[PDB]
């Protein structure tokens, strides 16, 4: 999928899990954004049109979305041991991460 | 032991898991995958003996180990909850990331 | 929390899991680690005051957290199945990637 639509996919999810009754409905979001994560690390965003796969920049960019899949995993964990409160303040950490790819190549 | 060594690990375990019966089968080889690739990590190879380990294709290298033991983790996780078909489908997905570093560096 | 501090937290942590008697205090420990780990990455080291957050140095810097956290992360598994003398090896391993660190930065 198109770099935009995982980025709705991940804010999205997000959304579902904050407001969650239940462990499968946080595992299934996070599921999903880890799957939008992976895919959008593919992408090359439009501030980065002008470098090359390898340069420094598309490493940093790729390197954003690695933070948000190990903490997506770490939710994760939290929501497969019935911690529902606990995964949703993770899903609710993960914003930082978000907001620090964005600040910088957004 | 020996990137080659390692590569024929990680080869040979994929094939054991693409026919396993059981978890238990999956599990072990995934595990043994993760310890190849951790392994396989360490080496430098021949396409880049001529760079120093700070180089950037030799962060790059060892890069590509980072996300088949992502990968390998999340079919782990699959395997521990007693999916083993779709723990199958996962180690069959991380024939791209094989392929994705063996296309530049091998 | 400063860099010192966190490599305390790491420190102690370490020998809270090599003298644990059982799994709960391993896991504890081991999320403690998790949290120190993430929150050290953060840090601008003493050795690296003249780099920019940017540069290859920090950028590699902050690798060998990542790679920390995943061993983290796989000890935490052993602890959450019980498996209280494995986890207790995997914290073990730990330290080559701490000692790997510190032999180029501290
Ligand atoms: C869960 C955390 C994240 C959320 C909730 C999120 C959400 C969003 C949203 C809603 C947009 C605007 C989409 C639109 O309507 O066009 C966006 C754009 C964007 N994000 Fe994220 N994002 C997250 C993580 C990340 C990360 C980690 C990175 C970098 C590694 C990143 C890089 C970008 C870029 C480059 C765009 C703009 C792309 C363009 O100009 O077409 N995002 N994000
Ligand atoms: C599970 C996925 C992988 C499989 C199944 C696999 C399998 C193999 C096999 C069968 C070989 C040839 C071994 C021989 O007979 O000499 C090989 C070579 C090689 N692979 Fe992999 N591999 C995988 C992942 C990776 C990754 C992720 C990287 C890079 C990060 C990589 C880098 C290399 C290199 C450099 C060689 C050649 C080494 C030399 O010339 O001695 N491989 N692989
Ligand atoms: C679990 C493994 C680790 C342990 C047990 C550990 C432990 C320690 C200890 C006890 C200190 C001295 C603290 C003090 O009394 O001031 C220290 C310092 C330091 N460590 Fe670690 N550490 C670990 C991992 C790492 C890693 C992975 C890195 C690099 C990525 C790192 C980078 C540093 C640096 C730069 C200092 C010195 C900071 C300064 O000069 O203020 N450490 N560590
Ligand atoms: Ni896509
Ligand atoms: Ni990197
Ligand atoms: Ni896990
Ligand atoms: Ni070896
Ligand atoms: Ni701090």
């Amino acid at each position: 999928a198109d770099l935009e639509d995982n980025m709705e996919t991940l804010n999205d999810n997000l959304k579902v899990i904050e407001k969650a009754d239940n462990a499968a409905q946080v595992k299934d979001a996070l599921t999903k954004m880890r799957a939008a994560a992976l895919d959008a690390q593919k992408a090359t965003p439009p501030k980065l049109e002008d470098k090359s796969p390898d340069s420094p920049e598309m490493h940093d960019f790729r390197h954003g979305f690695d933070i948000l899949v190990g903490q997506i995993h770490d939710a994760l964990h939290l929501a497969n041991e019935g911690k529902v409160k606990e995964a949703q303040a993770a899903a609710e950490q993960l914003k930082t991460t978000c907001n620090a790819c964005h600040q910088k190549y957004r």
